[PDB]
């Protein structure tokens, strides 16, 4: 049994949620929130934007600092950096951006660093900013990740037409 509320189960592994991930993180305080990161984790706008702002801009310190030691991260790749506030840890994922033209095959990649984690609280990677299709987004979540994710999405017309569609 776990905190999460409120999330319809799409299947034995996969739950949705019409919700502000940065309010259900605050609610739950989950082991794991991830981010939708870029390779430079410069958290400016959609939900990596928002995080950061929660976080009164601890996390992007933070990222300063790991990127200077580290370098950038790779397209579909991931890093596992403090919660801060709003979670234990927080798995910061880059999925593509198709508004860069990154090959959306990395999208699949990118979901498989759930697998490292048996319990997430995520958004949908590559949609939003990032440009790419939810709905496809959603599929490549369920058909890869095989640990718990409780996916929230922002946009209640959009959680809408997840759900109906879903196959
Ligand atoms: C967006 C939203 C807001 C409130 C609730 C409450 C639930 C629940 O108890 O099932 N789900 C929600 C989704």
């Amino acid at each position: 049994v776990n905190s999460f509320s409120g999330y319809l189960k799409l299947t034995d592994n996969v739950y949705i949620k019409n919700a502000d991930i940065v309010e259900e993180a605050k609610k739950v305080k989950p082991t794991v929130v991830v981010n939708a990161a870029n390779v430079y984790l410069k958290h400016g706008g959609g939900v990596a934007g928002a995080l950061n702002k929660a976080t009164n801009n601890a996390m992007q310190v933070e990222s300063d600092d790991y990127i200077a030691t580290n370098g950038p991260l790779k397209v579909g790749g991931s890093c596992v950096l403090s919660g801060h506030n709003l979670a234990k840890h927080c798995l910061h994922v880059v999925g593509p951006n198709v508004n860069k033209g990154e090959d959306i095959q990395l999208l699949k990649s990118a979901y498989e660093n759930f697998n490292q984690h048996e319990v997430l609280l995520a958004p949908l990677l590559s949609a939003g900013i990032f440009g790419a299709d939810p709905i496809h987004s959603l599929r490549v979540c369920v058909d890869t990740v095989r640990t718990n994710v409780y996916l929230a999405v922002f946009d209640k017309n959009l959680y809408d037409k997840l759900v109906s569609s879903f196959l």
